[PDB]
């Protein structure tokens, strides 16, 4: 379906909008290449556990993975959505957001690559739970936008990605990662990339922030939506949480050699920390 | 609709994928930042110019940032047909791609501030020819691959954007751009931007290069379709390039006063010979 006018040749860019001023932040500190880490202390450090040690990681590393590479896949469809509404400047913040994503996927294989499990398929590590929030309620609620752009589909999609995926269960993902591997000196490449990823992250929350915000502003029965779809999907959270939970309990090789006195109770925590907080970040006027 | 796996969690990125080599080249050459551009002596030169000699820049800049702002917009189906398809590697490309877009935007619209004349509607400088191909065959091309993604369609949309748009509009508009201000010594922020898009342009148009290649190599009754889509838009390539022409003759005030040599029937001849290279970068088989 047609153009009818461009924005930059009626006018200017909206250069005090504040998504094209996250858009310029990004480009200032979105510059990391995951090309220029050194994962080789990581692949003497993986090299170096048991057997058992091994598999202590592989859980979280199989959740962003998917993670990342579900978002970079996924969150298209909301581009071309507010691209189709004429909002130019989310537009160009979003492509910073994608090449973001595509980094981070990159991230991740790299490691995998480096560390020696890249033939490994991590899908075992993927409950039910986890499965519905990334294989399935992530791809339909952005997918929804081609046909349907109302705001509530605009709500529920940003409310998947930015405050659950993200806002929650990634926000965790960088606590969970310095609570434990950072405190055993390992995997210094990863973690390297994990500080990239989480100053990243800080953005893409604000965009669906900003996105969520601006929705409510119109009308407030869309605060009620928004909160009725967090809750929603916090059971397929904490699912998530209780099994990868109960696999570091079952695996406590690596907290023992490592001699590290991780507190899932206190992740769990954190969790669900995250997931109320981000619904504080939304005020309902 | 679901995702049936993770290519990074069952295996890894396919490092040596031709779009994952031009990826990484992507981030190695594409740090470049419309913000730190200086347009203050572009500011001085357009204000130094008459009303007349104002006017014989602003046709091509309108032509360059609607482009722009149109492949900006109308990438993302092609950027998301992809990812159905699985192709990973192909969309971690896009995503600079996208961005490098976005910049364009931004560069143009930069400008177009920075010299006082983004108050100005520059859409009467696009006559129907140039509507035709951005306004309607480039959006049309690209949103197509929401419903129908056959390698008919993508072939289509990569002739549209990589071999007409970039491939011969937007390159001989880099030409034009050296040919006439670069000789008269205008407006160097312009065309420092003007030389980062170029560089830019090789990548967009490699991954042009790549998809119809791929698509051809499969079943050559699509090197014919290749060539009937390039023809069957030629007419309206041409029609802008003698509009804008025609422009260029009847003022004359800018090569008068910067004692250009300005040889319109030679950029002319410049748009065929890129064109026509185009066709000859696809092999067919
Ligand atoms: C045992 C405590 C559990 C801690 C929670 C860990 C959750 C793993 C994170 C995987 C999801 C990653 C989503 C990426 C989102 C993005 O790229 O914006
Ligand atoms: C008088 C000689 C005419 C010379 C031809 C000038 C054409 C102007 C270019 C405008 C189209 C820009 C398309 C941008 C494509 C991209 O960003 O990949
Ligand atoms: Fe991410
Ligand atoms: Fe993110
Ligand atoms: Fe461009
Ligand atoms: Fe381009």
């Amino acid at each position: 379906v047609h153009h009818d006018g461009f924005q930059t040749v009626k006018a200017t860019i909206d250069w005090e909008h504040p998504m094209f001023k996250l858009y310029e932040k990004a480009k200032r500190n979105g510059k990391w290449n995951p090309a220029d880490i050194d994962f080789s202390q990581d692949q003497k450090d993986f090299a170096s556990l048991t057997s058992e040690e091994k598999i202590s990681a592989l859980p979280l590393v199989a959740g962003f993975s998917a993670g990342e590479e579900a978002v970079t896949l996924d969150i298209l469809p909301m581009a071309h959505a507010l691209a189709r509404q004429g909002r130019l400047e989310d537009v160009l913040f979003l492509t910073t957001f994608m090449h973001d994503e595509a980094k981070h996927v990159e991230m991740f294989s790299r490691w995998q690559q480096a560390v020696g499990i890249g033939q490994m398929d991590l899908s075992v590590f993927h409950n039910d739970h986890y499965k519905r929030i990334f294989y399935e309620a992530l791809p339909e609620a952005m997918n929804r936008l081609y046909a349907d752009d109302s705001p509530e589909a605009v709500i529920r999609a940003a409310t998947v990605y930015n405050m659950i995926v993200a806002g929650t269960l990634a926000e965790s993902g960088y606590y969970t990662f310095r609570q434990i591997y950072k405190k055993a000196g390992l995997f210094p490449g990863l973690l390297q990339g994990i500080d990239y990823l989480n100053m990243d992250e800080g953005r893409h929350i604000q965009f669906g922030i900003y996105t969520i915000q601006r929705i409510v502003n119109e009308d407030e029965r869309y605060y009620e939506l928004f909160i009725r779809y967090m809750d929603e999907l916090w059971p397929h959270v904490i699912g998530y949480v209780d099994y990868l939970t109960e696999l570091g309990k079952r695996q406590q090789q690596l907290a023992r050699t490592y001699a590290l006195e991780i507190d899932y109770d206190l992740l769990r925590h954190y969790v669900i920390k995250q997931f109320n907080l981000r619904k504080k970040q939304i005020s309902r006027t």
